[PDB]
């Protein structure tokens, strides 16, 4: 991509009551700690949490970073195993 869909991932099984910001911050921090970025700055632009099917869509600033974040399928966040997939 992109294609705009090439900059988004589905993330399932998110902790009930989590906020957009908390999710964004966690992915940003964790992706950076893990070296999943090659460019300076934060990969995640936005998080849209669905009405509440316990899922969200993450939007990334780049197609590369979106791809790298696939590595985080099954990452534990606030006691939950996140399910990460292409949309
Ligand atoms: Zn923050
Ligand atoms: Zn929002």
């Amino acid at each position: 991509g992109p294609l705009g869909s090439a900059r988004r991932l589905y993330v399932g099984n998110i902790p009930f009551g989590i906020t957009e910001e908390a999710m964004m911050d966690f992915f940003n921090a964790q992706m950076r700690l893990g070296g999943l970025t090659q460019a300076p700055g934060n990969p995640v632009l936005a998080v849209q949490i669905n009405q509440d099917k316990n899922f969200a869509f993450l939007e990334f600033r780049s197609v590369d970073e979106t791809t790298q974040a696939m590595a985080f399928d099954g990452i534990i966040f606030q006691g939950q195993s996140l399910k990460i997939r292409r949309p």
